């Protein structure tokens, strides 16, 4: 009925969300991020002062969990401006709302169904209704030749998420035809994915916030539509993303300036320049990766919709990987500053200086991107489980409450206890069941990451028949107070990666369950350059809880074999040099790196087999 996104009358959905109000993070990794984005990054960010209605969205998200009373008041004076300023045909002229401009009606959408779902009130929804039907007029109605009118790609999404939440025809055809409309264009870009039709798209393509957008808000299309043709190209490019063109973080986007396509044409007219942009397969540079935080949101909620549309839980780890490694990186410890890109990798020799700060910064006004992350993080929880007829998935990890009612049939509320991602040992406790419910499942999605799982209900082993990258189901007549507990292995990985990927060739990354660890210079005892730092492959790695800007963190202790250093200073070849020594280093998560300080940092090390 009523969550984040509901695919819940979908007709080839599979899964739907649980209520925007059903699920609170309650004792750990995410209370205690939640805690930050509520109670410090909403109010900071408001305060420095189209971003608003995604702040606002916010801020409605929040409340949906918490109810906090001034919250509901804030929400209602800032809806009161947005009303006051909208005409009759749905436009809103924004420098009219006091304490080619179709971009900031999409973002009102959104801003208006997520109050709705939340409060209940209808007040900012029929403003987001009025500005739906006012779009449905201006493409109707505009030159085939405004392909910028839709540059805002969170349109996509937006008017799938009005038709349903209101039911209207017009909506679900508005969203086949801007679909249709794709590339029947003269000179479109694969920089806005729009050279080709989307049916001849079979591969990831241009600027990467644009593109897992578009594949997103296909999956949506597809979700309501059931045409087969659009599934044979969104799972193309999602193989192509996913083993060929994304950092190990999740990460989208690994060139700032580019030519699509790389070294393959001959007619010079149809190499075109790219942008905070894919790359070639397996081109996955460290210093220079982009990784828009928005285009890695972008492949979140692409591989959101996939799993909604398929089942399939090899679409929620792609779903978890991004939410800790390349959204949570986005911003600070602190809950007050952003990053705009993500390297994999800073060096002080670096001889030429990137676009945008590599510190994180507290300065919203220059990126539309901070608002969008902001208001994602404070929506983590609306991604913790999925529903179908047959049960109930559990899909990410961490202490929470879970109300939903079951059916036409009561209430069902669980508790899940564990210490994720800091250890893999979780509990589901049944609180209320309702007394004519079945027997029904609960799912618990095994980990790509994990190798050994075990399973038990009030203590008794289970029969675990599933794999990695899969559901194990339970399926049981549940009463009050039962008690399922899975128990995941979850040691030190040293991963290896494609060789064809030249950039990270004989080097190794380091994940402890779902977060890609990272190495920064303050970690490195000594002060021993982290250069010359390399990982022996039997490196015996050692968890150890430590605190950043009061956050608890298991970083990872262990002693690296230590390259001599000779400088490097104007020399490019020589000869290979002894390595006889060892250091003590630190590894910690990569989504907390640059909370200590300018430094050096590097996922990708030196392996020494």
């Amino acid at each position: 009925s009523n969550g984040l996104t509901d695919m819940s009358q979908s007709r080839y959905a599979k899964m739907a969300n649980t209520g925007i109000d059903a699920v609170h993070w309650t004792n750990g990794f995410w209370g205690e991020r939640f805690n930050v984005f509520s109670g410090t990054s909403l109010q900071s960010m408001w305060n420095t002062w189209g971003d608003m209605y995604k702040w606002m969205e916010g801020v409605a998200s929040v409340y949906a969990v918490n109810k906090d009373p001034e919250l509901d008041k804030l929400m209602d004076n800032f809806i009161a401006c947005v009303v006051k300023a909208q005409r009759a045909d749905g436009y809103i002229h924004t420098p009219v709302v006091i304490e080619f401009e179709t971009y900031n009606l999409g973002h009102l959408m959104m801003a208006g169904i997520v109050h709705h779902r939340a409060t209940g009130k209808t007040t900012l929804f029929d403003a987001a209704v009025k500005a739906t039907d006012f779009l449905c007029h201006f493409y109707e109605t505009a030159s085939a030749e405004l392909a910028r009118n839709a540059i805002c790609p969170s349109h996509y999404m937006g008017v799938v998420e009005m038709y349903r939440a209101t039911g209207n025809p017009r909506y679900l055809e508005l969203s086949k035809n801007l679909i249709d409309i794709r590339g029947m264009v003269e000179s479109g870009t694969d920089d806005n994915q729009d050279r080709i039709p989307f049916r001849d798209q079979y591969r990831a393509m241009g600027h990467a916030v644009r593109a897992n957008y578009l594949y997103a808000g296909v999956a949506d299309v597809y979700a309501e539509t059931g045409e087969q043709q659009l599934m044979k190209n969104l799972t193309s490019i999602w193989n192509d993303i996913v083993t060929r063109k994304m950092y190990v973080t999740g990460a989208c986007g690994a060139l700032y300036d580019g030519t699509s396509p790389d070294g393959t044409c001959y007619e010079p007219d149809s190499i075109q320049k790219v942008h905070q942009s894919y790359g070639r397969p397996y081109q996955l540079p460290n210093s220079t990766a982009h990784n828009e935080t928005c285009a890695n949101i972008g492949n979140m909620l692409f591989n959101w919709r996939m799993l909604e549309v398929t089942g399939d839980a090899k679409y929620a780890e792609l779903v978890e990987t991004c939410l800790y490694n390349s959204v949570l990186s986005g911003i600070s410890l602190d809950g007050k500053k952003y990053f705009y890109t993500n390297p994999l990798r800073i060096s002080a020799d670096l001889p030429y200086t990137l676009r945008w700060p590599k510190e994180r910064t507290e300065y919203i006004s220059c990126f539309c991107c901070p608002p969008n992350t902001l208001r994602t993080l404070c929506q983590a929880q609306n991604y913790a489980y999925t529903l179908s007829p047959e049960g109930i998935y559990c899909n990410l990890y961490g202490a929470n409450t879970l109300t939903t009612n079951w059916k036409d049939k009561g209430e069902l509320a669980l508790v899940q206890e564990t210490d994720y991602p800091w250890e893999g040992n979780v509990r589901v406790t049944l609180n209320k069941v309702p007394r004519k419910a079945g027997a029904f499942s609960l799912f618990f999605r095994i980990p790509e990451w994990c190798g050994k799982a075990a399973l038990t209900v009030n203590g008794q082993p289970v029969s675990m028949n599933a794999k990695a990258n899969t559901y194990a189901e339970v399926n049981r007549t549940w009463k009050k107070g039962d008690v399922v507990e899975l128990v995941m292995d979850m040691p030190v990985c040293l991963l290896e990666a494609h060789p064809l990927a030249e950039e990270i060739r004989n080097q190794v990354v380091v994940k402890r369950g779902p977060l890609v660890y990272c190495l920064e210079s303050m970690d490195i005892a000594n002060g021993e350059k982290i250069d010359n730092i390399l990982i022996p492959a039997d490196i015996k790695l050692i968890p150890k809880k430590t605190t950043i800007e009061g956050s608890s963190i298991v970083a990872l202790e262990g002693k690296a074999r230590l390259a001599s250093s000779e400088s490097w200073e104007g020399v490019l070849y020589r000869p290979v040099v002894q390595a006889e020594k060892t250091v003590d280093i630190r590894l910690i998560p990569y989504y907390a790196w640059g909370n200590r300080g300018k430094g050096e940092m590097t996922v990708w090390m030196p392996l020494a087999r």
